């Protein structure tokens, strides 16, 4: 009798146990739904990882990059669900944005071919993801990405900042291609949470200055947020993921739902 | 097993059986709420009507402009819901503006005792609301008014276009108060609901020319929103106003969910 | 050969010498402008203070609450600058708030005939000075009125930034009343600026918590502005008053032009 | 005695008589600015166009894309201005995006090579310009580029709104950037223009479809605006640039100008 009972959800962006779609997945199947996951180049580690989540799942290979990975898509997932059965929503979790484009030089040093290969991982794959999976989708269905809210500039995040205002743009055009199969399209705008790279990048990965300015960065949001932030805790991140799959916010679409502790309302 | 199982919900707002509040009341107890109503000067009328809701329910009078009422309010929801036990959560279902300030005449020719009333009973008795009920509300609960995009002016609307920019205003600050209690506040922004009132004035009640406008300014919804929008079916708006009080959005404070077929997000 | 020659412009708001309208006054006279100046209680005062103005300009009592005022209003301004003769520019620089309403006390703990009076004197008189001088501006015209960004809350503002909030949304109202007499409206939003009751609040005549609070928020401006931010400075908002003023942005109307030193759209 | 009297500034974007910035550049030279000009690919066509301009500008070859283009540019903007010479001003007035990004097939058939070069020259660009020019500009010098306002999606022009939203990004990092050298960083968001590409559009070059929803589009601003709008005038949003180009808005950086009639602030 869960949230998500009897729906086929796909879920994308597992990497490690500290990812947020290892979360999304674990209550997702708390919940009752059924999940295909789709993982990226190192296929055995995230066998490995996914073990470790309440029910097993079947894993498909997904490089958004790769064409013949997208243009097979919908008839791998076809043959993991059974035929005659179709997708109840879509989990994209997908970002990337090379080492020259998120503050280990300054942001006038970021080559194109950088910032382009940036773009095309955490935007441009949020419709070719749609693309793919939409003739496999039911009516009342839903789409949901991952965003970071981009509406101000900020120190260090530099590039992927002008990836994520690229994002939010394609989810307000996926909206309108969704509609057609009674699909809604929306993204959830999460607080920082503490996964590997964002800790090794507070321990100095992209330099001491983009280090200093990212700690001081995570740490306004607890004192902003009139509920207060967790940056090691990804439970309320997941569960405003699975609201949105749900049948309870069914006239929301081409929008934008913020898990922040409610930090962009406050000014101070 | 409903969304809301074991949650004691106040719900002001029922007037008659087209009322917003109804449609919530309605939804709030099939998801296994158990709730206390609040209602303004017609009591015989909101006794007879909510008599055809799903669970009979206790009625508490409540006029947001008396000091008295508000006063006594949590010790009357205390003796109703029985003493040691709390609310979960609050429903604020309550908007008035004179003629005057709705396009009976021009804009300029409001005078401010009818546009301070209009203020007074659509924004301030959010922040009224609050006061008085967040000492009798447990740590989890939530505070869910009922919102009108105000960011862009429009024809007709007028004056409450302006005590909708100031309810959102007024959200934000009781944000900070109900954090302090772990109590989350946020605004629902509806798409146009052909309630009575709404209906009167397509009809001519304001004026014809004020009904000509309103008309095609809520025709305009169906077609910029991806997924559609029936102003006749207030069903999604009352699912969406139970997905905030429910814990499935536990990140969320200060902010508003637009409930609007994702109208807001297309310019055409 | 000034930006504003020519042009004559009523500017109301002036109090002290610290006022943001004596800046804006100070700057319109020696870029060509013919000033007439409203004033409100003291006027012995205001007299003594504006004959430290570049040019003599004729000074009429304007008290935006009392209606007899706003009815002789535009006979008052003819008489001033000679019959067949119209205004070219209107400036509302007007603002107030009781103690209750801005952190002496609780949020909460504001009476609304209080909140009510900030906001008949902060927003409602936006569109009361509109209705009044509209008859008698001329085509290509323009009115200007002092925003505070009020999208996000902030400590101790409280209910003035409810105020503004209400003001930004008049704005687009006036801007449609407006437009029919070929005259555009707008606010400038500013930084904050330490006038006498800005100061006497950083020194605590709203209680320590409310000073040590605006102290805070007041030096968070330099630090996120890309150009800096000075406090002491009211000549780069009177600068952009005058541009608003001018013939040179002939298609901006119904909007807000942030004088703050870029800080509202950096997060850090 | 003009606007922009002693100022040199760098005027990019010249293709046609048509071209936005063929009207800034005569506007600016009627104003007193001394100018420098860059154009792409056609420079036989573009002397011949700009020798109709008030006064003779020296043309420099700028392709966007070429790295060797911007790494001689400040040595060449150098020659022709004179040695011990700086700019006070840059105007970034370059878009493009091929046929298969607007509208002359579905949103999801957009291949990324074709959005990626899209977003190079429309976006990245704008960072690309600055990184070689802010080295040879003056302190109280401005950056100003073309925007159209991409906060809401829109038929048929599809990736191009995706490449506004990352050139309003840009923009706020740009304004970081530049605030260390006392230089400002701003975009004017222009209402549509009938300019010879906009004309064929209409004209239905990327198919029927396109042609009937750009041309329903377009119409839409003139019914909203306060004060009209005019797409076969260029000149209102030409001031606007040489306003933002002058001293009269010192204290605005990383913002966005709306030159639209208003029709941004109004929903019908
Ligand atoms: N961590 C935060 O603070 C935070 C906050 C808000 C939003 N987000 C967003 O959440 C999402 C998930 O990130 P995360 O923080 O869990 O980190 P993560 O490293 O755990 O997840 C990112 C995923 O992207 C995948 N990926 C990269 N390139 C790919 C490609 N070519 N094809 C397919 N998959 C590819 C990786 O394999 C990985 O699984 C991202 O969109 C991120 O921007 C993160
Ligand atoms: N109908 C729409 O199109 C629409 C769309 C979005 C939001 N809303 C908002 O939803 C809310 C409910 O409105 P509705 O459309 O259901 O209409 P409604 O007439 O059914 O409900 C408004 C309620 O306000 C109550 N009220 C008025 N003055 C009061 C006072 N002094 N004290 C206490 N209660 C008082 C009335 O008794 C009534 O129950 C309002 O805030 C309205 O602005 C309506
Ligand atoms: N000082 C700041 O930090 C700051 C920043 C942004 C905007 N503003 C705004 O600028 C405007 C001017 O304020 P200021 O800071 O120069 O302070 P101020 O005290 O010098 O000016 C406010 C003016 O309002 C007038 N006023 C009050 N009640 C009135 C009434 N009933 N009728 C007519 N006039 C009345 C006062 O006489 C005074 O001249 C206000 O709208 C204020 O909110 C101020
Ligand atoms: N026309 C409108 O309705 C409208 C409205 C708002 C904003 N704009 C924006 O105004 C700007 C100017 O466009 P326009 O409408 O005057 O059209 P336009 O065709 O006259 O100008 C675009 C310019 O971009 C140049 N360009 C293209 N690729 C280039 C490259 N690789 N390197 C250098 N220059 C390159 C072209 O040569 C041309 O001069 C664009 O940013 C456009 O998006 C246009
Ligand atoms: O989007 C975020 N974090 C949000 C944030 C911003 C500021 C402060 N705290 C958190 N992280 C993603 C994670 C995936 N990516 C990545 N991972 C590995 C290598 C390269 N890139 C892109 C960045
Ligand atoms: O907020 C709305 N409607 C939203 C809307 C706007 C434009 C087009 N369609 C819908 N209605 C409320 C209802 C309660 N009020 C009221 N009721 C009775 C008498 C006076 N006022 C205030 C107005
Ligand atoms: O709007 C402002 N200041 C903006 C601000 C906000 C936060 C930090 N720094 C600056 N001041 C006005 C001034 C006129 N008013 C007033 N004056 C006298 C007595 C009562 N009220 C109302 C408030
Ligand atoms: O940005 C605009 N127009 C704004 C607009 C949008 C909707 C309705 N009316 C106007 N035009 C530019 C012009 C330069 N570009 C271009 N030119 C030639 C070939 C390819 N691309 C890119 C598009």
């Amino acid at each position: 009798a869960g949230l998500l009972d009897g729906k086929r959800i796909l879920v994308s962006g597992i990497i490690t146990d500290s990812s947020i779609a290892f979360h999304i997945a674990r209550v997702a199947q708390e919940q009752g739904a059924q999940l295909v996951l789709t993982g990226f180049d190192r296929l055995r580690l995230i066998q490995r990882i996914t073990d470790r989540l309440p029910a097993k799942a079947p894993l498909l290979e997904l490089d958004v990059q790769n064409e013949e990975h997208l243009a097979s898509l919908a008839g791998r997932v076809t043959e993991a669900i059974g035929a005659g059965n179709k997708l109840d929503g879509v989990v994209h979790s997908i970002g990337f944005m090379p080492q020259t484009g998120m503050g280990i030089n300054p942001f006038f040093d970021a080559p194109y071919a950088d910032v382009s290969k940036g773009i095309h991982i955490s935007a441009y794959s949020y419709a070719s993801m749609a693309k793919a999976l939409l003739p496999i989708m039911n009516p009342g269905g839903s789409i949901v990405g991952m965003d970071f809210d981009p509406s101000r500039a900020m120190p260090a995040y530099n590039w992927m900042t002008v990836a994520k205002s690229a994002l939010e743009s394609v989810n307000r055009f996926v909206a309108r291609e969704a509609g057609k199969y009674g699909v809604r399209s929306n993204l959830v705008a999460a607080g920082p949470i503490r996964t590997l790279a964002m800790s090794a990048i507070v321990g100095g990965a992209l330099g001491e200055e983009a280090g200093a300015q990212i700690q001081l960065l995570e740490e306004g949001w607890d004192q902003r947020a009139p509920i207060g932030w967790n940056m090691k805790d990804a439970t309320p991140v997941a569960k405003t993921v699975c609201a949105l799959l749900s049948d309870w916010l069914p006239a929301t679409t081409g929008d934008i739902i913020y898990a922040d502790g409610g930090a962009h309302t406050q000014l101070l």
